[PDB]
């Protein structure tokens, strides 16, 4: 099936692997997947993570034809289950010098979940885009401010984690696709760029 194309082990994942809006699988919620994790499941998690890094990459991106990227969920590779990978990097200094850590999130997350969450929204300025759908989309998606989450790593072990600011955006975005959620379906119906007071736009 297509995750044993995926899997093989001289196989990068690219666009052609992404499957588009309209797709049923994109609109399921997938299904968890269960410990100890089976070899497939395992090396998928690590080619997602792979097409992140070759995504942010200037020259791999160049040479594989890749978009950037922050987050790639296995729904959005036509496999219905719950697993994401989240890679937000930090940024440069005005002077030239790389950020103390490289990244302010990456992660592998296995049935990842939100148990709880501000009452305050927050919403990217710039809006939000999406490997699987090839449109321009204007808008403000909302999305909770602050999350605490649960999630599995690849060993079984549990993590609780809370998150803030573009962090806790990418990876609501993400989970949201294993719950079958697209990002439009959060943005205002009438007035795409309408703001109920208080929310917190990010940008
Ligand atoms: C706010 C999260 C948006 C993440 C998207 C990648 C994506 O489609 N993830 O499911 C991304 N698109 C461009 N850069 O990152
Ligand atoms: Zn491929
Ligand atoms: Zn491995
Ligand atoms: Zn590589
Ligand atoms: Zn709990
Ligand atoms: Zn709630
Ligand atoms: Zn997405
Ligand atoms: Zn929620
Ligand atoms: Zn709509």
């Amino acid at each position: 099936a297509a995750i044993d194309k995926l899997v093989k082990a001289s196989h990068l994942i690219d666009m052609n692997d992404i499957i588009r809006e309209g797709n049923p699988t994109l609109r399921k919620v997938a299904e968890e997947v269960t410990f100890p994790l089976s070899e497939k499941e395992e090396i998928l998690g690590e080619k997602m993570m792979q097409f992140l890094k070759h995504s942010q990459d200037p020259i791999m991106a160049e040479k594989l034809g890749l978009r950037g990227g922050v987050g790639l969920a296995a729904p959005q590779l036509d496999i219905s289950k719950r697993i994401i990978a989240v890679l937000v990097p930090n940024v440069e200094d005005a002077q030239g010098n790389p950020p103390k850590e490289a990244y302010s999130l990456q992660e592998v997350m296995y049935n990842p979940k939100v148990v709880s969450h501000s009452v305050q929204d927050a919403a990217l300025s710039d809006g939000e885009g999406c490997l699987s759908v090839d449109r321009e989309v204007p808008g403000y998606v909302v999305r909770h401010a602050r999350v605490t989450i649960e999630y599995f790593d690849k060993t079984g072990e549990k993590h609780r984690l809370k998150l803030k600011g573009y962090n806790s955006i990418v990876v609501q975005h993400e989970i949201d696709h294993i719950d079958g959620i697209m990002f439009y379906d959060r943005i205002n119906e009438k007035n795409p760029f309408a703001v109920k007071e208080g929310l917190l736009i990010l940008e």
